[PDB]
């Protein structure tokens, strides 16, 4: 999507959203094949991604680029979406005006999702979005009241039913808006409900390559959440979507053969290894991290889409 | 005809296998009215059972014990029942040569069939079998094994198909051995098929007590996996079967009535919402577990009875 016009303005100053972005042995200002990957929540993009996606992608062909919101991506994901819409314009300036593509974990979908609702300049310079166990719904299983009751910004905002959440669907975000791949797992253990193959689930986009490794693999078929982003299956897929003309993963290019649920094969054994243990960075960096007791205000050009709902500074009200 | 004759050896030391039973407020020497708990792949003895079967059978008056084969029952079946069988043999010794119940959840019910049929000396030991969604046919889910994933060891012998499932029906296993019940689901999203309320069913046992809950309860009744073990109707079926003078659930104690698929009514409202999240252990234990491309060799006690089949070291013959 619904926004259109100019691009909401940024809360952070330009150096210290460039700040945040790193490419592979190449400048954002001059790269040949970037690919953006935007990292999880509770992890910088080398903590996400070192293990995996950076030298799978550079195997590819690409120059890998992330981004590291601080303190790992615990703030305010409407902060974090500045790092990424920032991205966008530096690499798709800095690789000659080419579309480039993205790929997340967790978290960095919805990023990513946010950031191409609510900045229509990035819309057209994202060529496709490969996304690794999305919450666009968020999660059921956040648990913000859980134990002590105070949790980190983003995971208010990543929590079932959260003032976020309500204002990315209703402000169409819950269709594609580049074409994307969506791949996750029933059995994931941190974003829920994922179970169903449908617009139910979490992780579903309407117009999406939505792929469920259960649909393709069998009822039976486990990775969790980080299986999501590191399995040999996930590779398949995502090699698929990067490489395909429509944008998305085609059905032809992966099988039951592809169903292997250990870390990539290419993978070197140190990156194996460190691609099996990724949660444990993350689950430190949430228990260290900011908490707090309310979910962050909407910022104003969200606002209109969450008339209703509860943030820190109260109900939102009708914006002018 | 069952076989006969002196049990297997064991290939694990009695210390090991003693290692993993333990029973509540009890040493398993010296246990009155001991029932042992068999629990599900990917779960230790209190995940399956701490939510539900240990209070429910204290409740009873039983001590609950239990087994718990490491890693999470994802290692090869085989072994998995040497821990049943060495449980069964130490709790009828500590509870004075009378025999005991044994309750299964999932593969716990085909390692208890798999030790009846494979290790004789046991037959007079074990008083009934209550069996929650047993797979004694495997399961269909995981669909066929020439094309079977990367899978832990009892994984590959739970998958229709395996020479584990072969050995156990070809040696006489689907058929009971001791007085049995089998509760299970035609909803269950682990086990098929489970629809039929006939011996296609892979919880089914002839001669068994088998009560699928839809034939009971209606078409509109669902119950999972986990819920066929931890129901309300679960519960009223298995308090039959432990109480029954058959030995087997008595159709004169359960009805329409007992038809409520939620956990069951004497669980504290804690125990209650950890019954309804049992699977999510086994999840991560299969994520963290033993993975390997081929079904474990057969011992060679059951290789007779899988000839032709196919597992890591080749082609079973009766060796």
């Amino acid at each position: 999507a619904l926004p259109s016009g100019s691009d909401p303005a940024f809360s952070q100053p330009k150096s210290v959203l460039d700040a945040g972005l790193t490419c592979q042995g190449a400048s954002p200002s001059s790269v040949s094949k970037p690919i953006l990957l935007v990292p999880g929540t509770g992890t910088t993009g080398p903590q996400s991604f070192d293990s995996n996606w950076i030298p799978l992608s550079t195997q590819l062909g690409y120059t890998p680029c992330w981004i590291s919101p601080p303190p790992f991506m615990l703030n305010d994901t409407q902060v974090n979406t500045e790092y990424m819409v920032n991205a966008i314009t530096a690499l798709y300036a800095g690789s000659g005006n080419n579309k480039l593509p993205v790929l997340t974990w967790s978290q960095g979908g919805l990023v990513a999702q946010w950031g191409l609702t609510f900045f229509p300049s990035i819309r057209s310079k994202v060529d496709r979005l490969m996304a690794f166990a999305p919450d666009y719904k968020g999660t059921v299983l956040a648990g913000p009241l859980d134990a002590l009751a105070v949790s980190a910004p983003s995971v208010w905002q990543q929590t079932t039913g959260s003032a976020l959440t309500t204002a990315l669907r209703n402000a169409g975000g819950l269709t594609q808006i580049v074409p994307t791949t969506n791949l996750y797992s029933a059995t994931d253990e941190i974003v829920q409900p994922q179970v169903s193959n449908s617009p139910l689930d979490s992780s579903y986009l309407f117009n999406g390559k939505n792929v469920q490794a259960q649909a393709v693999c069998g009822p039976l078929f486990v990775i969790d959440h980080a299986g999501s982003l590191t399995s040999q299956f996930s590779y398949v897929v995502g090699r698929s979507a990067l490489r395909s003309t429509t944008g998305q993963a085609r059905s032809a290019d992966y099988g039951i053969t592809d169903c292997n649920p250990l870390p990539a094969n290419d993978l070197t054994p140190e990156q194996k290894v460190a691609a099996a243990a990724l949660m444990a960075p993350a689950a430190a960096a949430i228990v260290a991290g900011p908490k707090q007791n309310c979910e962050p205000d909407l910022m104003p050009y969200a606002r209109p889409f969450a008339v209703g709902k509860r943030t820190c500074s109260g109900i939102v009200t009708p914006l002018e």
